[PDB]
């Protein structure tokens, strides 16, 4: 380094600041909007440069090249952290803006485009380990294995203390993104913040609100321009109706949200899905956070999009 500060260029530099930014179809500028995105979320100084793209490159070796959890979608919940860090700069220690972007990036390490569930109904050896939030056990496992490569320890800095804590705030990250978990967690933070007993000091109230946003960020593709959003189902839905393929090999019958000969449902699933995930989800979140309120405003604007589908409008 260290006088060596990433730039992009001017559409990118100024698009990259909102919530609705699409990375883009360059794979190999991906890497560079990371580096970017931490040096303004985090520091120049918060990581070794040389380590930081070690890790970078060695986390994307480790995703797989399956329709929607691959790389692309690694660094595009790594860009809606940084867009909520950015817009709330004062209300993030020091060790949770290090360790945010990171759980983001490693969040999905070594998926094989199959939910939980597929998992258990296998028997894969994965669900005789972790018996819930299965991939997601998984997922931090892979992180700490790139971590403990030569080369590869971003947090070497840290002392014993600073270190336990980045990897619990990491570890909590990724499991929040088990949807399974989502549920209570937005209850809890309904109820706690209508009561007014909602308090950023207590620890395992900001466990909560960071669950909050990885679930956002990790559901973002509803937060785009429709045409981002569009064009994502197609990738969520080629990865379902695999699975749902898989189903059918071990004699079940799928959800009609996992069966390829159910397509014609897809417009009504993802109204179900908006009314009872993506909406809750982004509400809460902007009365806990009130500037994430442009993630709100984007997934209404694509569920009026799914009516017009269904009304034959489009
Ligand atoms: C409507 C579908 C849908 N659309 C999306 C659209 C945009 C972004 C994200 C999206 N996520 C979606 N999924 C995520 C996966 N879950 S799950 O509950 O973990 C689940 C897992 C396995 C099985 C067998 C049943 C349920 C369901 C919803
Ligand atoms: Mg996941
Ligand atoms: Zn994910």
């Amino acid at each position: 380094q260290g006088l060596m500060q990433f730039t992009l260029p001017v559409r990118l530099c100024k698009e990259i600041e909102l919530f609705h930014f699409d990375i883009g179809p360059f794979e190999n500028m991906w890497p560079g909007i990371f580096v970017y995105m931490v040096h303004r979320s985090c520091g120049t100084s918060c990581f070794e440069l040389e380590k930081l793209c070690r890790f970078i490159m060695s986390v994307k070796k480790n995703y797989r090249r399956v329709p929607y959890h691959n790389w692309k979608h690694a660094v595009t919940v790594a860009h809606c952290m940084y867009a909520i860090l950015q817009n709330n700069h004062t209300l993030f220690t020091d060790l949770e803006r290090k360790g945010l972007l990171i759980a983001c990036l490693c969040h999905d390490l070594d998926h094989r485009g199959f939910s939980n569930s597929y998992l258990q109904k296998f028997d894969h050896p994965l669900a005789a380990l972790y018996s819930t939030s299965t991939m997601e056990q998984h997922h931090f496992s892979q992180t700490v294995s790139i971590l403990q490569l030569e080369g590869h320890n971003i947090f070497s800095t840290l002392s014993s203390s600073e270190y336990e804590q980045v990897l619990e705030i990491i570890r909590k990250a990724i499991i929040a993104t088990d949807l399974a978990l989502y549920f209570g967690n937005r209850k809890q933070l309904e109820e706690m913040y209508q009561t007014g007993s909602l308090n950023l000091n207590n620890q395992s109230h900001r466990d909560r609100v960071i669950g909050l946003m990885m679930t956002a960020c990790d559901l973002c593709s509803v937060t785009k321009l429709w045409p981002v959003t569009k064009l994502t189902a197609n990738d969520i839905y080629a990865e379902f109706w695999a699975e749902g393929d898989e189903m059918k090999k071990l004699g079940i019958q799928p959800i009609p949200m996992m069966d390829r000969d159910k397509k014609d449902e897809v417009p009504q699933g993802q109204l179900g899905f908006y009314n009872a995930v993506a909406i809750p989800c982004y509400t809460t979140l902007t009365q806990i956070l009130p500037p994430t309120e442009p993630l709100l405003k984007a997934c209404r604007d694509n569920l009026s999009q799914w009516e017009k589908v269904i009304r034959g409008e489009e």
